[PDB]
């Protein structure tokens, strides 16, 4: 027995939509949910969705509230729809699919991912909640998420990162490392081999290696003779150039962080959604260096120079393909004589 | 256990609200309510008042479906809210009242009339639902109607038309004509004798007397003779001046009839909301005669010519006060040589 | 090569979208577009539907001009999307659809019928496009419309009138009456023996039949004579009862029709979208009498006639199922004595 | 001192903005004003521009009421703006000019017509208003109409229809037949002569000739007999063919007229604005013909028989160029053997 | 080839509009625009602008991203279009200035600087782009920026700093100090002496000079001691008094850091925009102390000395004039037996 004044209910009293009985008495002016509290009305939701009002502000009731994978695993893996559940995207502030299954009446295509209409599209289930595994086993196309073994299903570990209530952390209460299975056509996948990246912030950046500790702590010069990266353009891929007009390289989310420290930069996030590659505006404030389209990823330095060190640099350009993420990144590799000149994610 | 849902399953399979358990699906856009058929969006309500959309489709869905009083008679009457139900006002789209006590839990004020919040504020009580008249014997102040005696209590008979859903009509297979009762301050109050405007359009406009058929299928001069009314101005006040840029009289609906018989002209009413004088800004289309503000009010004609056959003609200018619709109207009254110059209710 | 731009250049220039190259200035707001002359805003389209105003005028500028079934068809016959088309609905100012199929990037699902994702729905094809015929036979659902026969298929005869560019009518210079092929899981079904809804307006009521004719110039006794339909209670069903509070039947269209002749009345469309039987909230103005649901459905009074004399009258209540437009439509028929009491089209 | 609540008062208190001094309280919403009477919001104004609600709020109350010309005339021969005045629009329901000369602080781009903004722009001047002639001579670009002689200035007689409140009228108490006079780059411009288009409406048309009373009356064969038009194609051009699935002609609007009276037809004007040739997008009702973009003319028809019959008929194709309300308008001349095929307001 | 979609297509894959070529499905909702990424809405643009939203959306993604003149400089010398660029305002969240000239097709009043409807405005033409220096010479009315020599021409040296995608900064990489032209009539302008405001910010606030760097480490009475700036009234103007209820003094920059260091206080920039001076409702934190309108600029410690020293202090109460980014600034001084009392920009 669904309705807006029992979600307003379940967010005005649980924190979020609970399953329990009332009602609030609820406004809606223009694209917020406003409720009425010691007279006045009191803001509970502002729709930033391109969903009706109502709709939105009860599928981010309906939030999935556990560690739950990144948007951008979801997306590279494929996924189109969760099963029972809404994965809300808080980088976009909407949910992350277009439909749901059993969650509300509105967006719903189906109430249970057995419905024919899901067996096209691969569904999102969680190891988790009671008879999800079983229904992945049954399910065409789908993604699953355990916290340990299924039988006779080989597992692909996933990254030890996950999001929780938009914040994206390495749990130490919960689980945050799943692993994960796939089924294209109602055939078990081999996960490719795959890098992850650290979903690491710009303010509050921390170093999970040695060697990321040394390039935060070291000069330049220091850190490049220490770890023998000599002829990787580090000073232009990772540190940055930003003594022309077009701010060189800086592609490592590392770099950007190290040179934070020093001073501010803007970065505008002109497609604002979770990517293992992000594209940024940058503009340095120090220097007024810039850049239209800087593509940074949040690689530990270990799996970057681990990845720069094992091409070939005999040919002037060619495209590195690596899988980050469970996608194929593509990478610009530049040289000349036998030096890496520059490498980066790809802008295509 | 109201909600948006709940309304809209009654709006959908009942007409309005008939407080039946069910819900329906509904999406909120923008100050439209819609809800889904045949997998598309279908409109059950555009908001045309300054409530939140869902507030007002809510108070629109319980409005009152029996023939109540027009709105400009409890406007008049100083009806502030009424008792457990919406009185809609057709002309405006919008309650006629900004509270409820008992609808809706956004606007009411109280549950019931006896709370006392209610006490200082004319409380409409229809006698045709159980327990309000009782309701009115015990309010500080309210209106009463009813379809027969109240043991005691003096009536006043309203006029004979009353608005079911919009449409003004004198009951043939229902009653409109009620008694009316009025409170102030806990005293029963004595109602004023009154005339009662008609309530006609001009595109339906019908005669109710033989004076009025009189006046519709005779010429000017001829019905001036036969009803004895030279030197009342007629011609002026009724018939209306057309020969010069500013629109002379033209005061009585009945002889803006006769008018859109032979030649249309535009109405702006721009004050829209029913009351017992009209003003329009006209524009007569056959002679480009106009007046920004033109006071019209629908008398019969015979009412009319009783209230300007009871007047003293012997003074330049005099305010005359007749009671219509229960309200005092001011009329201007201007003579000279004993004969009616212009007569018009008085703008303000 | 798409753009909000060449769909408005094809507005101005061609009344609608023709394939045109060419940009004229646009400017959007709030939900309408509006084009730059003579250095003002000209409104070129409000937005009525609920997907974005950008969106909508596309899809509106690209509705199918050619005689098209009615909606109401195309619903019964479960009609999901369109084939490169959009079938605009005229009644909801808004598509009959949710998605396209290569039509507009926004709504798109498919850019041709043939993609895996349109095997599921019924995907609405027309022999007079070149080519349609061969992939409704590859289609599994589908509903198809030819101006003649198709090698093999058994065809369905479908209603003689067809809208163009929302106008309902029966075609002289154009084709309106199409053959109607279905099928269901890769199956080609066979139509059912059907009536069709004449799909009149009050307003403009024309009589189709001599029995029409003397419907609306007979009075009903002499009607009910010259048809022998003594026992029917067509005096209720047809005719209406306006003698008490709720009003009495009244669910033929010609009825209403007839009525409308002698006195006006409102009719609220409270689900406005085209269907076969419509339900409206009914207020006579001569009388008072009302209904919050009357259902209204336009037969030919002959096929209405027919229906009701083929039925038993020997039990109290039984629900009559009668095909109308391909859809199955429950009646109510309520019998005494060997007489009809009331007959109806069976609320939900 | 202006401001919107004293607006309000004016519109409120006097039907339009009269220079009084007094304010009412107002709300905002979205782009609707209101004001509050018996408690209760009453809208006073719902913008359809793209200026802000208030300041459109403002110009329509500034609207002049006086007759002046119809916008198409004010647009044929240039006028950008306004001096101390707003011609409102009433097609358009928006001012006709962006900018404004001492109306509102938010549009004026100055206060007097003389400052040097207004230099490059088509002033309208008004010769009814006190120093308007004597601005109009210091103008360097400009638009004069007067009712009677400026001397020294030779005039150009216009139409005898003008715009009073959004009704288009041959002014009996007002005059609307006014003296034209124009001028570009300080130099006064001979008006050219031209035909004038009648501004009638499909709905009230009227014939204003012996030739147009014989047309609406007469058939088809015997109007053509009895005026020679044999061979000058007015079957198609003025009766319009409805055998085929385009429409055949149809671009004078006594020709739709004559046809409205037999059978009706949808006329979808695409660009709703005041042109002295409009386009429709027709779909005839009775037999489905319809056209995209269908020119239409409102010109009396004794000058469009005067047209046609002052043109060369020996050549296939030619543009013939024609003064129509001050502006050339192009039409495209079809013969065959000396004979007219088609003559039509040429598309662009 | 301008469109909506273009422009989309150059923002997602360019970072801004960049020329490409290609289309990107959009939709818009309200004020934003969106695209579609991996089935989902992305958010591309929010309009903060009072322009038509798809309007906005162009000239924001063809904002100049070379470092120009802060917007302060540009109003200041009267700039009222720049040519064939946008100068967005960061500020406002809107284009500096409401047409383009070759910008956009909704905006421009031209295409060309040269065009007669540019000549009375002051075009901003930018030296780095190839021509405008001689479209300068050419033009009637201009404001140029160089980076080096005009021929002839003797220059303005401008401020060291200018913003680059809305950082204001002193370049490194990039040069952001320009030679300032101006013409007026066709007249090469003497630009006045004039001080430069720092436009620094209180959260990253630098001193640029050693007394600067004293204000900020030393005490106030040993500050004032070193500089000899005993009877200025610093400790009121520059220190700012926090003692009483209203905040005495506090008009420099410098100052509110060297507080702020200390305790923080709320600056309400109630007109939200780049100027000389700036106006903020202050709330100190730490005391309750508050003013409504605190007058505050950002000069050069050394150069705000040089302005108080330069005064004669013998009158009580009168206006000093000082040129401060081209513009005049009134400052109110107020002296008492030969010392400053307040000196503070005028509040006019
Ligand atoms: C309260 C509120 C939340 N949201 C979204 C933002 C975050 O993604 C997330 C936070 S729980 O939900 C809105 O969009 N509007 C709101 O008002
Ligand atoms: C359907 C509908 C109705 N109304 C109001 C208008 C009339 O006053 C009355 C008619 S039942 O209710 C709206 O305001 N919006 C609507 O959509
Ligand atoms: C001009 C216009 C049309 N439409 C819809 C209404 C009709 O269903 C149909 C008529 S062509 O198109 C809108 O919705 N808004 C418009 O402005
Ligand atoms: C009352 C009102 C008027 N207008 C415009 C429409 C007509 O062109 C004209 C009529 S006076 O003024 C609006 O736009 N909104 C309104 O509410
Ligand atoms: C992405 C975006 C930007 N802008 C404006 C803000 C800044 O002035 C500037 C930042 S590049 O552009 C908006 O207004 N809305 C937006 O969504």
């Amino acid at each position: 027995a669904m309705s807006l004044e029992n979600v307003a209910f379940n967010v005005v009293n649980k924190g979020h939509f609970d399953g329990q009985q009332g009602e609030v008495p609820v406004s809606i002016i223009n694209n917020t949910v406003y409720t009425k509290v010691d007279g006045v009305d009191v803001e509970l939701f502002e729709n930033k969705t391109t969903l009706p009002v109502n709709v939105a502000f009860e599928l981010w009731a309906k939030r999935n509230i556990k560690p739950v994978p990144e948007v951008k695993i979801l997306n590279n893996l494929g996924v189109d729809i969760a099963a029972n559940t809404v994965i809300w995207d808080y980088k976009r502030d909407a949910p992350a699919h277009i439909s749901t299954i059993g969650v509300c009446s509105m967006t719903d295509i189906a109430k249970k991912p057995t419905e024919t209409i899901c067996a096209p599209l691969t569904v999102f289930f969680d190891g988790r909640v009671d008879g999800q595994v079983d229904l992945f086993r049954n399910a065409r196309n789908g993604v699953l998420i355990t916290e340990g073994s299924v039988k006779g299903l080989q597992p692909s570990v996933g990254p030890k990162q996950a999001s929780l209530n938009g914040v994206t952390l390495i749990g130490e209460a919960v689980k945050t490392q799943f692993n994960y299975y796939k089924k294209v056509d109602g055939v078990v996948q081999q996960l490719p081999e795959t890098y992850f990246t650290q979903s690491r912030n710009l303010q509050e950046f921390k170093p999970r290696s040695q060697m990321e500790i040394d390039f935060l702590e070291l000069a330049m010069d220091e850190f490049i003779e220490r770890y023998k990266l000599e002829g990787y353009a580090f000073e232009h891929i990772v540190y940055g150039d930003f003594s022309h007009s077009q701010l060189g390289g800086l592609h490592l989310l590392i770099g950007l962080a190290k040179r934070f420290k020093e001073s501010p930069f803007e970065l505008e996030d002109f497609i604002p959604m979770d990517s293992t590659v992000k594209n940024y505006f940058i503009t340095d404030a120090q220097t007024g260096s810039s850049k239209c389209v800087c593509s940074v990823i949040d690689l530990l330095l270990d799996d970057f120079v681990e990845i720069i060190k094992s091409q070939d640099l005999s040919v002037v350009s060619k495209v590195v393909k690596v899988t980050i993420d469970y996608t194929e990144i593509s990478f610009m590799l530049w040289c000349k004589d036998g030096h890496v000149e520059t490498f980066y994610p790809k802008l295509q």
